[PDB]
């Protein structure tokens, strides 16, 4: 009864990014590929604010960017904090694949990549410098999430060969402190791959998904008999009841996770509505709306 | 029946770190000040080469420091590759306290440092750059743990009111790529406390406790029922077998995990036998043995 092969991600760009995917998934490629390629598309293009090239900097006007990616067996590797480089995700293959370690951060990270052939580029474009520089003149942090504002793209995947890989990355919250990390880059997080169970990854205000180790979470709730669904569901439940305990309001919270299972079922849930994910199979590439919390 | 207040913490130099924590405990002090007073006693000791002050640096000389923190509703701090500050965990405090973030790396953690207030530091002491510059003769990256080596300090406690928090703190892995970055500042993996059920920490091969997000399974174990005994046991186990999956030797690894419950129950399971955790409730301060997996 196994659905594959199968890969989803995040909001609407995740529509674009699965037609990449889905171009080594339908050939038999390996999910770990297929995720790379899926992500790097978004990490590319200089219109998505959020995510590698063209990402909004931290307050000091720095593009430093944030990611991990996660195999069938186990495998993982994660950059956070770098500067310079466009594919983060594909750095993090190369910590995965060529050192002993699992994650490396800020400069280590960029010399790092650097001795791995990676270029040096110039992320900031001409508009997120615009946009930096205006938003100077007050300089509020109001971290705001949504299609507009902050995102952040994760795909997971189960290749024709059954096994689950992932991938997320982003260029972080907009103007935040120099050398702060969200949730992106960090293995249970952001991203979490069990090949005996399911995967899941999550975007929105990272500090949460951070404190209530989210993907982790999702996993060992399917872990525990939950469908990808329900798993997602009771997930962001937990974020609810936490938010509630440190007497924060709901309404300023925003996080989605989505999920997938070894049998190729699929699922989401949020805390807000207005997330969509996109998820494509044998019945093609579409963006569905998950179910939320807050009513 | 609750055993309050008490703490646990890793490795022989936990008894000493016990006895400051004490001095917090005994007086009623909240839990949150005890851990941080407990581990920063380490972080001060040049004698104490994995933590703070005196911790051997990455293979470029540098000593980079790693830490986090954790309370009793879910407020986090945590700074990865911080330089010349010698209490990491206090500035994770910070962090967590003074900022909208919840992990700062990099500059950017030691710039915020500086901004709190913090002190820079020489933290290569005389004995760390002999020894460094000896190790460079052949560099050969060779990452040992047991009684005598890579000794992080996770310590967990349980206050007079019942509640519950966590610190970790370390210098890394001797020798380590510049900006590496291991489970000791990652909130799920070096350290989980939830307040309605218990806390854990982690030592040792950090890479290992982050691929399986180690302290939050052990306390989603605890959640699930488990002693915290049992919890550690399987949180253990379970990364026996990914070891075997990855098709590596269990005995070039070493991870121990002490947790405690919302009750003052506790327990400790590690990989290799020569893991030892000090834990001071009002009976005494004791050295334990918990049990291990590589027979």
């Amino acid at each position: 009864t196994t659905n594959k092969p199968i890969v989803l991600s995040t909001w609407n760009f995740g529509l674009h990014a699965n037609v990449e995917a889905w171009k080594v998934l339908s050939k038999g490629g390996k999910a770990l590929d297929a995720v790379e390629k899926g992500v790097r598309l978004v990490e590319d293009d200089p219109t998505e604010r959020s995510v590698g090239y063209g990402g909004r900097p931290d307050r000091d006007g720095r593009v430093t960017l944030d990611a991990c990616i996660m195999d069938e067996n186990y495998n993982i590797g994660s950059v956070a904090c770098m500067e310079h480089i466009k594919n983060p995700i594909s750095v993090a293959r190369a910590v995965m694949e060529k050192t002993p370690h699992v994650m490396l951060v800020g400069d280590g990270a960029l010399e790092f990549a650097l001795s791995q052939g990676f270029k040096k580029e110039n992320l900031l474009t001409a508009e997120s410098e615009k946009e930096w520089k205006e938003w100077l003149k007050t300089s509020q942090y109001k971290p705001i999430v949504n299609i507009e504002n902050h995102n952040t793209i994760g795909m997971i995947a189960l290749d024709a060969q059954g096994n689950l890989s992932g991938a997320c990355t982003t260029s972080g919250m907009a103007y935040k402190m120099h050398g702060r990390v969200g949730d992106s880059p960090i293995i249970g997080a952001g991203l979490f791959v069990d090949n005996e169970i399911g995967a899941a990854t999550a975007t929105g205000h990272g500090e949460e998904v951070i404190r209530t180790v989210g993907t982790h979470l999702v996993v060992e709730l399917m872990n525990q008999g939950r469908t990808p669904q329900q798993a997602c569901k009771e997930a962001v439940e937990r974020i609810v009841k936490i938010v509630n305990r440190r007497g924060k309001n709901l309404k300023d919270i925003q996080v989605g996770f989505i999920a997938l299972n070894k049998k190729g079922e699929y699922g989401a849930y949020c805390i807000q509505d207005g997330f969509n994910f996109a998820v494509h199979d044998q019945k093609g590439n579409r963006l569905e709306t998950p179910g939320f919390a807050l009513k």
